[PDB]
């Protein structure tokens, strides 16, 4: 979306501002999406006063008095377009526009022209109309919009797509529909109008998801238009449901409080939801602007910029035990009629660009260049910084970020004033009743305890479904985390832990309305905080998880009782309800078993809130069934205040404590590790885990992760999920209450009638003998393997292994319902054919050795098929095709590689994008038949690559452009990709690059994808795969490859199905892999939807991959997964194997193609109706599952058009098109020539000088042009400005540029000059925006001017001069250097690897921002740094003139001092930090 304001202080309402916003929302276009159509807009908008003026001819033209401005008052409604039923309509908005003791004096019937909107809106419609009331009391500003508020707020209890009310207040009025920006003024004729004027404007452009726009959810709302996402939707509607009935205000009625009855529902969208609630907050007295404060808070904590400023410091602190955040990205714009203004999410998610002039005239909004200004008046340019805001008073005044939050520091103040006055061995069994497992403590715990991180490993999680699986599993094994795609981002949790917090406030919540005078650091609580809290605030009623045998008789009652128990303990006073499975000290083999601790805490949560007390208490649940870090997470999730893992505790207690563990300590284990460390480690995993765990979703407070329940449950039944965990999904729904009891059972049974001596092992992380199944083991794979050796007994083995497993996956239950009869295998179409569709899918060239790699890409460009180039780039060798081939089979080109053909070719056809960046370069970016923009992998969702430092040899450093020694851990986002819109920037930049690649889009399943893939498709991409939680890695945590993702079958089924409705469905091809290893698996994906077929993990099996699952350590046995020579060199592995090994996997799909019966898997492709749930199957743990999910697809018999997809998206007529057009080929032709050009620039031009470079690229690569082709602009530069910029490539931008300047930079210059008519002071005012510099990997960058977040993010060699920045400056930096001459925000040097920065930082504060996890701040001191510090200080001024620059030079000697340098270990030991 696209959002804005324009307020006008010192005229009076003109119509030019209205003219303005309109077109501003123009410039907003490439923000927003259109319907089926291509043609309505999924919404425009704009709030403005009542434009009194032209409303006087209504009033005129039936002879009335038009009553004073704050007491006409204007309700702008939608109604029904059948007559009878308009009227039926407006009787209503009359009847209770009465019932409030006010006056109708009749309606204004809106001029509209219906001829411009496009087809499915004009079918949509509404009939729009205006009523107009007054008050004949005398009721006025404040009391009027407050009364009409409750008026809008009874008609909105019948809310309907035909009848809505936009706005209804006798201050702020919307005109908003299902319009294309520019048409919104062609739509509505008021805004053409002349009489129309304003004080001001909020505009909003909307991208939706869908493809059939319905009228009301156009937006800017009633208070208003929020660009972003609420990624904590269902907690925050939670507890906003639950404050409802309990609201009290000053002389506001329990009558009137009622009457907005559910001020709140999940049904409708996050915004109407947060208009919404922030419109509770400010009709109930407080200023919209605070009431954003308590709503979306910045992130105080470790504030520099809060130094002066402790009384906000202390709001936040207070509110913060009462509001939690409405979390996720988001710019918020707003108005009042009194305030018109804007501020960000806590994390500054979305760009937000503003403009001020002499006359204290303002323009905020999305992007920088947008309403046009007479420059040479421009007092101020500047942005919002994360959680700032900046607004406007009627009083003529503006309002930047600091009065503002003090403005409300000031009032209601106790602040901090108030907020200060505020032994056997039975734990082998214990353990074993609970739930505990050998692996689970040996392999979970221990290693928490023993090193302090959450363990790592390796491959996808092999292992059926928690609810098909044989072994005992924990209920906690059924819920899979949900993280951020396209529509979020995740938010780096090492990187910006800053950020986040686990505080979590364990009283009662009160009034948010009423604010009167009248906490846990962490929610792992050891046993001394359990007394202590025992202690504490209020007596705890334990309430017994635990139940007696046979009287009470099963597990349902003690649910029943404990609900009841804790229904009626919550009514006698109880404000905390500590949950134990251990009461009044001990648990029997006759406390004959248990309430898992996460069906409690959901109980007692959703009973409590079905009571209309959840707000009374606040809960910790006191278990011992709880050790993993995914364990913690379900416990908070599903409403767990705090928790006390007493026997977890203990097992790091006994482990330490005990004879093996003590001795190996003395030598070999560290003995670094008195109990104090062990345990201060235990927990201090635990807290990182849960980190991890909401920043997946992009959550900065487990406060905000505490209501929402950020996971699907795959496997619980309908009725099971209601009781507990209600409103998640739960699409296939298995388990009943006596269900979960039975399987409590199953190791309750095992610590009690029988014995104990050491837990048992089911092999969940590692194939075992005795334990649970696994669809890869070494003996398998082994075989497999020498079956493709030869060219078969090896089947007969890696078949029956096949054969010998149970239910796995969901395709498992299925089976082939042939509607024709069975064919012959002639007729089928060829192996050939197939091959074309199958992808060796992308694996990284760090994860894998070159060896291994290089044979997939050789093998798979044999077949005609794709392989794909992980994420850690490609040598450039390899995008030639090989002469020198010989006799033998080896090449002098790729002398590691073994069995190669003259024809070969080991260039990959799909070139990743991923969050690093790491190879990702020009010639790269043209190198590749596709483009793949890695939202997520199926081992680790809402996560980034990682990859071990062992593994970072020369070779992957030097083709990363990052250092040897060092570990790459990628941000969890791109920075780059922060909303649907965001992604088509990117999809753009790469179809700008390259326009004849297509770009698919990696996106894992969870629910929520069908509604993704919508956008991605939207959003102009050419494949969307789907990935399920089945898949590979190199590298994980261990929790993410088994508590990560959904199943690919939901994955592909929900996309696809969505795709078809939407009718986006030809506008993309579907990938999806995840666990595909077998032809009936390829047939299972295309049946539901899917047209090609990724293999990882099995191609690597079939080049000689046992299982080792060593591969996060640099060992493989085998040279597959490791960079060490000797390994590599036991690489057997040719390309004829893979090769020949998708020639079985196809034969065998030919042939299911046959028993179905039709020629060519382009007949089958979501025939979803061919699949029937199978006869003989039956689980262990339920009766069945619902499989609608899967079966209940688009009907595909004859409607299979959406199967013919275009060559590829174009981007448009694109002025870098008309550059390649002038003299211009010849500057490249003729390898060296200067050209000139120069051009305005309107901020719809996006990506410019990119497809030059892709042009100069494909031809001389990156290095190869010594031509000179100087590009001068002016005007505001469009999104990536400048990307992927070549040597011998100039740019020049007279004016201001937004967002990923220099994105990509490869080689050569940008100069960014203010336009020089401004009387401003260049170093004082911001010219480009967020992650500029992204990856660059050569290039030099000069600017004038502070620049946004993430500056030169992943900066791998780019270098620069800007004159000022916000956060986050340098981010996951690894060579270049960066050069600032002005302030700079906080987190200034996060996991900064290698490269110089040096700043200039003169309030002297600056170390208190730096992140000092790894980068060291030093004073210039050798004297070869300020010889590098001057160079460009210097070039700076040499190819701008800059005013702080000048400066600088010819006063050299004093600023050099007190200025600091930023130096990563890693750079410690260079000319330049040393000597
Ligand atoms: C060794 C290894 C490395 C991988 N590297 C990447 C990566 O660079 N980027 C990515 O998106 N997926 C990566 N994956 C996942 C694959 O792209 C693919 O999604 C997955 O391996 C398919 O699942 P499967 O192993 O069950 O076939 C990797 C997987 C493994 C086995
Ligand atoms: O090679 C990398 O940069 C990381 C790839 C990854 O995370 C994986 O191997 O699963
Ligand atoms: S599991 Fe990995 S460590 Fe080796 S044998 Fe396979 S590549």
């Amino acid at each position: 979306c696209g959002v804005g304001f324009i307020a006008n202080l010192r005229g009076k309402p003109d119509h030019t501002l209205v003219e303005q916003a309109l077109k501003a929302l123009g410039c907003m276009e490439h923000r927003g999406g259109c319907s089926a159509d291509n043609d309505s807009g999924d919404g425009a908008g704009v709030m403005t006063a009542i434009p009194r003026e032209l409303l006087a001819q209504w009033f005129n033209t039936r002879n009335l008095p038009m009553p004073d401005g704050d007491r006409l008052g204007v309700g702008m409604v939608f109604l029904p377009q059948e007559p009878s039923a308009r009227e039926v309509a407006r009787a209503y908005v009359e009847e209770v526009v009465r019932l409030e003791k006010l006056t109708v004096l009749g309606w204004r019937e809106v001029p509209v022209n219906s001829d411009v909107l496009g087809i499915q809106a004009k079918n949509n419609q509404p009939h729009i109309e205006q009523i107009l009331v007054t008050c004949p009391e005398g009721c006025a500003g404040d009391e009027l919009d407050r009364r009409l508020y409750i008026a809008r707020s009874i008609i909105g209890k019948k809310l309907a797509e035909d009848f809505y009310v936009c706005s209804f207040s006798c201050r702020t009025i919307v005109y908003k529909g299902m319009v294309r920006s520019i048409i919104l003024g062609e739509f509505y004729l008021d805004l053409k109008n002349p009489g129309y004027t304003s004080n001001f404007a909020v505009y909003h452009r909307r991208f939706s998801t869908n493809t059939m726009p319905k009228w009301p959810l156009a937006q800017p709302m009633r208070l208003l238009g929020h660009n972003g996402e609420i990624n904590t939707l269902l907690g925050n509607i939670n507890w906003m449901a639950a404050r409802e009935k309990e609201l009290e205000v000053s002389g506001w009625t329990k009558a009137e409080l009622e009457a907005l009855t559910p001020i709140v529902n999940q049904a409708n969208s996050d915004s109407y939801n947060l208009d919404s609630a922030l419109e509770l907050l400010v009709r109930t007295g407080r200023s919209p602007l605070e009431a954003a404060m308590i709503l979306v808070p910045e992130a105080y904590k470790n504030q520099p910029a809060l130094k002066d400023y402790p009384e906000i410091s202390d709001f936040h602190d207070y509110y913060s035990g009462l509001q939690e955040p409405w979390d996720g990205p988001a710019l918020l714009v707003f108005s009042d009629g009194k305030i018109v203004g804007a501020g960000l999410d806590r994390n500054g998610l979305r760009p937000a660009r503003y403009c001020i002039t002499k006359d204290d005239y303002i323009v905020l909004g999305s992007e920088a260049g947008v309403v046009d200004l007479p420059e040479v008046d421009i007092v101020e340019k500047g942005r919002l910084a994360p959680g700032q805001m900046i607004a406007v008073d009627l009083a003529e005044q503006k309002i930047l970020k600091n009065y503002q939050i003090k403005q409300q520091a000031a009032q209601k103040y106790p602040y901090g004033e108030w907020i200060k006055i505020q032994d056997a061995q039975t734990v082998l069994q214990q353990q074993a009743a609970f739930g505990y497992t050998a692996e689970d403590v040996e392999m979970v715990v221990v290693p928490m305890a023993s090193q302090g991180k959450e363990p790592t490993f390796c491959m996808g999680d092999d292992t059926p479904l928690a609810v098909l699986s044989h072994k005992p599993r924990l209920l906690y094994d059924y819920f899979k985390q949900r993280f951020a795609q396209v529509t979020n981002p995740p938010i780096d949790p090492l990187r910006e832990n800053l950020v986040m917090s686990l505080a979590m406030f364990l009283g009662k919540r009160g009034n948010l309305l009423e604010p009167k005078a009248e906490k846990l650091r962490s929610p792992l609580v050891n046993e001394v905080e359990l007394q202590a809290i025992k202690t504490g605030q209020l007596q705890v009623a334990e309430v017994s998880t635990l139940y007696d045998l046979d009287g009470v008789n099963s597990l349902e009652d003690a649910l029943t009782n404990l609900v009841k128990t804790a229904i009626a303990t919550v009514q006698a006073g109880a404000e905390i309800l500590v949950l134990t499975d251990r009461p009044n000290g001990a648990i029997l083999t006759e406390n004959q078993s248990f309430i898992p601790p996460l069906l409690a805490v959901g109980a007692v949560h959703h009973h409590l809130i079905r009571a209309g007390l959840r707000l009374k208490a606040s809960l910790i649940v006191d278990t011992a069934q709880c050790w993993s870090t995914h364990h913690f997470a379900c416990l908070v999730g599903y409403g767990a205040s705090a928790i006390c893992p007493y026997l977890a505790l203990e097992s790091v207690r006994q482990w330490w404590l005990d004879e093996k563990t003590q001795k190996l300590m003395e030598n070999g284990r560290l003995d670094r590790i008195d109990l104090p460390t062990a345990l201060k480690n235990y927990r201090q995993s635990v807290e990182a885990g849960l980190f991890k765990i909401l920043s997946k979703m992009g959550i900065s407070l487990l406060a905000s992760y505490h209501g929402a329940q950020i996971f699907e449950a795959i496997g619980l039944g309908a009725e099971l999920v209601e009781y507990a965990f209600a409103g998640t999904t739960s699409r296939v729904g298995g388990l009943t209450i006596a269900d979960v009891a039975g399987e409590v059972m199953v190791f309750h049974g095992m610590a009690f009638p029988e014995m104990a001596k050491k837990l048992e092992n089911f092999g969940f992380v590692n194939y075992r003998p005795g334990g649970e199944y696994h669809m890869n083991s070494p003996e398998m794979s082994k075989s497999l393997h020498k079956a493709v050796a030869a060219y078969y007994d090896h089947y007969e083995l890696y078949r029956q292994y096949l054969k010998d497993r149970p239910v796995t996956a969901l395709r498992d239950l299925l089976d082939f319902n042939a509607d024709q009869p069975a064919i012959s295998l002639e007729e089928v179409e060829s192996v050939e054919s197939i091959v074309k569709r199958f992808c060796t899918g992308g694996m990284s060239l760090g994860a894998l050795s070159r060896e291994a790699h290089e044979t997939l890409a050789i093998a798979m460009n044999r077949l005609g098929a794709k392989s794909n180039s992980g994420e850690g780039g490609e040598d450039v060798v390899r995008y030639l095709t090989l002469d020198d081939v010989d006799s033998e089979g080896n090449s002098p080109t790729l002398p590691h590689l073994h069995g190669l053909q003259n024809g070969d070719t080991a260039n990959s056809a799909i070139k990743q994008i991923a969050s690093g960046r790491f190879g990702v370069t020009p010639e790269y970016l043209m190198s590749g038949k596709q483009l793949e923009i890695k939202m997520a992998q199926g081992a680790k969702p809402g996560e980034g690559g990682q990859l071990p430092g062992k593994k970072v040899s020369e070779y992957i450093a030097m083709l990363r452009r990052s250092k040897p020694g060092v570990t790459l851990i990628s941000p969890p986002p791109h920075h780059d990709i922060y909303s649907i819109e965001d992604l088509a920037q990117l999809i753009y930049d790469l179809h700008q690059i390259n326009p004849e690649a297509q770009v698919s889009v990696k996106l894992v399943a969870e629910i929520g994808i069908g509604t993704i893939a919508a956008g991605v498709a939207k959003a102009n991409a050419d494949i969307i795969q789907i990935s399920g939680h089945d898949g590979g890695t190199g590298a994980s945590p261990l929790s993410s490859i088994k508590h990560a993702g959904s199943p690919w079958e939901l994955g592909v089924t929900e996309v696809h199905r969505v795709l078809m409705e939407n009718q986006l469905r030809d506008r993309v091809l579907l990938r999806a892999d995840g666990g595909l290893k077998t032809g009936w698996d390829v047939v299972m994906a295309a049946l539901m939807g899917a047209e090609e077929y990724g293999f990882g993990s099995i191609a690597m099996i079939a080049e000689g991959c046992i299982m080792a699952r060593v591969c996060h350590t640099n060992n493989c046995p085998v040279g597959v997964a490791t960079q060490q020579e000797r390994l590599r060199q036991r690489f057997k592995g040719v390309p004829g194997q893979v090769v020949n090994f998708f020639y079985f996997i196809a034969e065998e799909v030919r042939s299911l193609l046959a028993h179905l019966g039709y020629r060519s898997l382009d007949d089958i492709i979501g025939r979803t109706d061919l699949l029937k749930v199978r006869s003989d199957v039956q689980l262990s743990k339920t009766q069945n599952l619902t499989l609608d999910c899967l079966l209940n697809l688009p009907d595909t018999k004859q409607n299979r058009q959406w199967l013919n997809h275009e060559p590829v998206h174009s981007n448009g007529p694109v002025l870098d098109d008309d550059i390649l057009a002038d003299p211009d080929i010849q500057e490249a032709i003729n390898h060296q020539t200067t050209a000139t050009k120069t051009y305005r620039l309107v901020n719809t031009d996006r990506t410019v000088g990119t497809r030059l470079s892709g042009a100069i690229a494909k031809k001389y690569g990156n290095n190869g042009f010594e031509g000179n082709i100087t590009l001068n602009f002016q005007g505001a530069a469009g999104q990536s400005f400048g990307a992927f910029n070549l040597d011998g490539m100039t740019l020049h931008l007279q004016g201001e540029a937004n967002d990923y300047v220099g994105k990509g930079m490869n080689g050569g210059e940008i100069v960014i000059v203010p336009h020089p008519q401004a009387s401003f002071a260049p170093e004082d005012n911001v010219i480009i925006g967020n992650t500029c510099l992204y990856g660059a990997t050569g290039g030099n960058l000069y600017a004038n001017g502070r620049a946004g977040e993430r500056f030169a993010v992943r900066n791998s060699v780019g270098k620069a001069v800007i004159e000022g920045a916000g956060d986050h400056c340098c981010e996951y930096m690894t060579g270049g250097v960066i050069v600032v001459l002005g302030p700079v925000g906080r987190n200034v040097g996060a996991g900064m690897t290698g490269g110089l920065a040096y700043f200039l930082d003169e309030v002297g504060d600056l170390p208190e921002k730096i992140n000092p996890e790894i980068i060291t701040l030093q004073r210039i001191t050798a004297s070869k740094g300020e010889e590098q510090l001057k160079s460009l200080i210097t070039a700076h001024v040499e190819h701008t003139g800059s005013p702080k620059g000048k400066a600088i030079l010819a006063n050299w000697s004093d600023y050099l001092g007190k200025f600091w340098q930023a130096v990563p270990p890693s750079e410690k030991d260079s000319p330049e930090a040393n000597n």
